């Protein structure tokens, strides 16, 4: 018979990392 | 008709956040 | 008939948040 239609697209990726700790602020 | 596919495969892990901000001024 | 092709890649992930401030300058 005909093929099936395609499956679903898959899933999201994961969420990305979280950005790195900003520097220290200026002298006070 | 053949069943229907199977589902794709998972997309990419997201990109990198930004770095944070400079901390507050020293005292 | 056959069965149909696997289903495209998903999306890419979302992009991760910012980092956390930095700590307190130097005094």
């Amino acid at each position: 018979g005909p093929p099936g239609p395609p499956g679903p697209r898959g899933d999201k990726g994961e969420t990305g990392e979280r950005g790195p700790p900003g520097p220290p602020g200026p002298p006070g």
